[PDB]
């Protein structure tokens, strides 16, 4: 650690948690392993307030040059932050750690999927309106997610959802052994990706709210999808989902990028239908 370069440690020092104050308990995953190496932690803040959060360890940097980029993300992703965006709590410089708050609902398409709560309509419409919030919060950083997906989006303790799987909050989902449709057709055939093919799977992530977590265009292979969209075919309107909000989905789905709405349009038109609830 001395070994790093002084003007980047300086630079670093607002994303720094200090060893003394987090408390890691390395005995207690979060998620039952389906998040990777994520740990129950106590975050102490300047006034000494005990903040409950979760601890990932980052297990693939091991040399100077990889512990120096990680030190960048940070610095970056701290600079991110929104009521609707999942932030960074700090860094802790064992292995690099990254401090997250703790999200006591997980992710929300689990959340919707679960028997035991049932979400209304207005409040699905309402997940989905705080979905947009954060992706208009990203788009207006010119930041492109490239993941968009009900599975990328934690919920909190007070039912807010949280953009996640971006920055030092990646790569959530990989195990340790012993997205086609979600895609914009332009990222399917390019695989290159803007904000307008983000607003394509936001509007997926919508369907996915709308039908309380099922699986998109389940009797289509992943290889046929392109030619599926081509042909102008499009997931249904759900059961319970008004006319409206199809309508913005469907929009979402335009095969025109520049024809589909902003996240600043998204947030508009769905507020206006939430407000009716
Ligand atoms: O059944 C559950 N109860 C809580 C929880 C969580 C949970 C809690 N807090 C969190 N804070 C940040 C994240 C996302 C994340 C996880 C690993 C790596 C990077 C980002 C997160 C996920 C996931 N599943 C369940």
């Amino acid at each position: 650690l001395s070994a790093l370069n002084p003007e980047l440690v300086q630079a670093v020092q607002h994303v720094v948690i200090g060893p003394s104050s987090l408390i890691v308990h390395f005995n207690e995953v979060i998620g039952r392993g389906h998040f990777g190496c994520v740990y129950h932690g106590t975050l102490l803040d300047n006034d000494g307030k005990k903040i409950h959060c979760a601890v990932k360890s980052l297990n693939r940097i091991t040399d100077i040059g990889e512990v120096s980029q990680f030190l960048t993300e940070g610095i970056i992703m701290k600079d991110f932050s929104h009521p609707n965006v999942l932030s960074l709590l700090g860094i802790c410089l064992g292995s690099p750690l990254v401090v997250l708050p703790y999200m006591k609902h997980g992710d929300l398409r689990n959340f919707i999927r679960n028997e035991t709560h049932n979400p209304t309509v207005k409040d699905l419409i309402g997940f989905g309106l705080q979905v947009a919030k954060g992706m208009k919060y990203l788009a207006s950083k010119k930041f492109v997610h490239r993941d968009l997906a009900a599975r990328n989006c934690m919920l909190d303790e007070k039912f807010t959802v949280k953009v996640a799987d971006f920055g030092l909050a990646r790569d959530m989902y990989d195990k340790e052994y012993y997205p086609v449709k979600w895609m914009a057709l332009e990222s399917l055939q390019t695989q290159k990706f803007t904000t307008k093919s983000d607003v394509w799977s936001f509007g997926v992530l919508l369907w996915e709210l709308m039908t309380r977590g099922a699986p998109p265009y389940p009797d289509v292979n992943t290889f046929d999808i392109t030619v599926y969209l081509l042909q102008g075919r499009r997931l249904l309107q759900p059961e319970y989902c008004p006319d409206p909000l199809y309508e913005v989905m469907l929009k979402c789905w335009h095969p025109k990028a520049e024809m589909r709405p902003s996240f600043s349009e998204l947030v508009s038109r769905i507020s206006a239908i939430f407000s009716t609830f």
